């Protein structure tokens, strides 16, 4: 049994229909190859396509790639392909659109269906990507381990509210002097590195109004000192796609998010 606390125990079952398959990325500092799914270092990309440039056309650097022929299959997700996310060197946000979540400004999903083979069509020299006055989130190249798991909805997921059917205010009041201390360790069981499950948040869950199709999380990466990713202040940042574009396998619509305490 996975522990619950005590007075959550009645919503076992509840928090058990919730549970979601995704894949855990487990990170280890060091190169990784061309084609390969890893954090930071540098991307798959055909020398013919024009390479992400940011609101004032610098080039923008690979936060990371996701192959998706390297990773467990989940329901729903292409088959194969690389699934690309870039983000601006220039200015201290780490490219986060702070007017749309989902305007590919300062920020770039891209992604490639057919993977060129001839190693020559392809870049190999990425010097041209320059150094921002600001550290990247993440300062060191790391490779992917991917696991699947299994895991309830989190508290910090704005979908818990509509599993329990009232707004956490109001559901984890009801647990009097145990409130903080349930709502802790279950927003704890969240964080780390992912592809698929549910958010988790060092602030708010920014889909409530805005962006409430956007229930799909294609990736989140954690602050971890392991591979030396600090988003601000320990934070975290995650991508989203609604179920209809993923189907499409349309990114131009992904939300990026990314908060610190």
């Amino acid at each position: 049994m996975n522990h619950l606390p005590e007075k959550m125990r009645p919503y076992r079952d509840l928090l058990e229909k919730s549970a979601k398959e995704y894949v855990k990325l487990n990170v280890r500092k060091g190169k990784t190859g061309r084609y390969d799914s890893k954090i930071a270092g540098d991307p798959y990309f055909p020398k013919h396509e024009t390479y992400p440039t940011d609101e004032n056309g610098q080039p923008m650097k690979l936060l990371a790639q996701i192959n998706f022929s390297h990773i467990p299959q989940l329901d729903g997700y292409p088959s194969s392909g690389i699934l690309q996310f870039y983000i601006s060197v220039h200015d201290d946000v780490y490219g986060l659109n702070f007017d749309d979540r989902c305007e590919q400004k300062n920020f770039r999903v891209i992604y490639f269906e057919n993977i060129v083979e001839n190693d020559d069509e392809l870049v190999s020299d990425f010097s041209f990507i320059g150094t921002g006055e600001c550290d990247f989130p993440i300062l060191s190249e790391a490779a992917v381990e991917p696991v699947k798991s299994s895991e309830w909805v989190l508290p910090t997921d704005f979908q818990f509210e509509q599993y329990t059917g009232m707004e956490t205010m109001e559901f984890f009041g009801q647990f009097g002097e145990d409130e903080e201390d349930i709502y802790n360790e279950l927003a704890e069981n969240g964080f780390g590195h992912k592809i698929g499950g549910y958010a988790s948040f060092t602030q708010h869950d920014p889909r409530e109004y805005a962006y409430k199709e956007h229930t799909i999380m294609l990736l989140q990466i954690d602050s971890d000192d392991d591979i030396d990713s600090m988003w601000g202040d320990v934070g975290i940042a995650n991508f989203f796609i609604t179920p209809e574009d993923l189907r499409k396998k349309d990114f131009s619509n992904v939300l990026y998010n990314w908060d610190c305490s």
